[PDB]
């Protein structure tokens, strides 16, 4: 069995195996990558996602979220209050000011330190969950707004027509910005593409022991479980790598630097945090390997995670006996 230690994996493909994207990360996954949940993609130096950045500071970020969390160091929940409009120009300059600044660090470690003693402290910014793409339609190798469909995949595995769209998301952050514990909607993969700017540090679970992660999650946030069957779908819960190692879970890190790549394999529980001002793109994909993990995942039904409409039809093929409490959920 490849990868058995269920270590992250970097890899370097030349400019000739960056032209197939599926092909590709089968591949990976016949190295064992899918095994540690995360991967890092190193693109060619030949690629390039656009010509400049110069040109962003127009986007505008609707409904920046200011993330408040509540608990202890290690072991804390975020919620998302929303704010006023404000353009990327503008948060960027928010995200420099000395209120919301990287602080002087010594390393990515130092910084990651800080991030856990301190993140309860403070209520940083997201530009989080913004359509759109920043890739040069030009741009033919990894352009994520390229991608095959999850619904056409769907369609190919499995012969069924299905209604919905799939397209990329940006994310704007700032120093201490936190991505909840989670797996995608419909344990689906994700890939990641950090644009521009600061890094992000990533933690995850392999796989193969996300339920331990869950059965953890449920002791240390027990109103949350008993609300909730799968309340980790609400993205919303932090647990620290110390609280992790403590508890015997499994678990791997890495930090994304811009212009790498990352992709979530189905399952793969992860979180993280933004190291100062950065721009990622992501979205989410299927494979052939995928339909067997759209079928069995969670799902909340509480009603707080309320998804896209896309979801309805990925339930309702997958999980018919499921799709009536799932539906009464989102609506
Ligand atoms: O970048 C972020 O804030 C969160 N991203 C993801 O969870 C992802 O790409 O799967
Ligand atoms: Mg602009
Ligand atoms: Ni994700
Ligand atoms: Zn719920």
């Amino acid at each position: 069995a490849q990868n058995p230690n269920c270590n992250i994996m970097i890899f370097h493909p030349t400019k000739e195996e960056f032209n197939d994207f599926d092909k590709y990360i089968a591949y990976m996954e016949s190295q064992g990558a899918h095994r540690a949940g995360l991967a890092k993609i190193i693109p060619p130096k030949e690629w390039k996602a656009r010509e400049t950045y110069d040109n962003i500071s127009e986007i505008l970020i609707a409904t920046p979220l200011q993330q408040v969390a509540s608990g202890r160091a290690g072991v804390f929940t975020q919620y998302h209050k929303k704010k006023k409009a404000m353009t990327v120009g503008e948060y960027r300059h928010l995200a420099n000011s000395k209120k919301y600044q990287t602080p002087p660090h010594q390393n990515f470690e130092d910084l990651e330190r800080k991030y856990w003693k301190n993140r309860i402290y403070n209520s940083p910014i997201y530009g989080a969950d913004i359509s759109g793409s920043l890739f040069d339609e030009n741009t033919k190798q990894w352009n994520l707004g390229h991608l095959g469909t999850i619904q056409d995949l769907l369609e190919k595995e499995c012969g069924v027509v299905i209604e919905g769209v799939n397209t990329p998301y940006l994310y704007f952050g700032m120093w201490k910005t936190t991505f909840a514990w989670h797996t995608e909607d419909m344990d689906l993969y994700s890939i990641n593409y950090l644009h521009l700017g600061e890094p992000k540090t990533w933690y995850v679970v392999p796989p193969e022991h996300g339920q331990r992660l869950e059965r953890l999650a449920r002791e240390l946030f027990p109103g949350s479980s008993r609300g909730c069957g799968a309340f980790l779908r609400h993205k919303v819960a932090l647990i620290s790598p110390t609280v992790l190692k403590e508890n015997g879970i499994p678990f791997n890190r890495i930090t994304q630097e811009a212009g790498e790549f990352m992709v979530t394999f189905p399952y793969g529980y992860h979180a993280g945090f933004n190291h100062g001002f950065n721009c990622a793109e992501a979205i989410n994909f299927a494979t052939p390997r995928w339909i067997d993990y759209g079928k069995m995942a969670s799902q909340c039904s509480c009603g707080e995670a309320r998804v896209t409409f896309s979801m309805d039809a990925f339930v309702r093929i997958l999980q018919p006996e499921r799709y009536d409490l799932w539906k009464r959920g989102q609506d």
